[PDB]
């Protein structure tokens, strides 16, 4: 599967590179410029967690999710993954639970110590 592949090629894109999360490019954006902090950042993405048994997509919703890069809005592993890519860009990423939801979880959405598998598209970024 996709993140059997992250697992096996993926880039370690953590600072302490502990492999808490690992990235694959799907297809190549355009343009050199990668998100700043504080930009308003818009993507579709598709989640699950490795257990198999919970799914997400952004087009279920019919809308693209929004948030401001690097200001909590999301898990830490979307601040720097996202920080990564550009306009165009889909990234595979497979995340441990230091950079999701720990060991406490989001009861019952998200067990304790889980591992999350993501594909994320970059549609559009903004300046604050
Ligand atoms: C759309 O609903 C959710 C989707 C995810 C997590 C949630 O909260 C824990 C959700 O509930 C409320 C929405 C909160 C959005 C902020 C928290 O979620 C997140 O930071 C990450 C990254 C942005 C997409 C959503 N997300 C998620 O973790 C999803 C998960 C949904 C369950 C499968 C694994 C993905």
């Amino acid at each position: 599967g996709a993140p059997a592949t992250v697992t096996e090629q993926g880039e370690d894109i953590t600072s302490k590179k502990d492999r808490g999360v690992l990235k694959i490019v799907k297809r190549v954006g355009n343009g050199e410029e990668t998100p700043m902090i504080g930009d308003k950042v818009y993507v579709h993405y598709k989640g699950k967690l490795s257990n198999g048994k919970k799914f997400d997509s952004s087009h279920d919703r019919n809308e693209p999710f929004v948030f401001s890069l690097g200001k909590g809005q999301v898990i830490k592993a979307w601040d720097i993954g996202v920080a990564t890519m550009k306009k165009g860009e889909i990234a595979h990423l497979l995340i441990k639970p230091e950079y999701a939801y720990g060991s406490a979880g989001s009861l019952p959405k998200i067990p304790s110590n889980a591992t999350l598998f993501f594909e994320i598209e970059l549609l559009d970024f903004k300046g604050e």
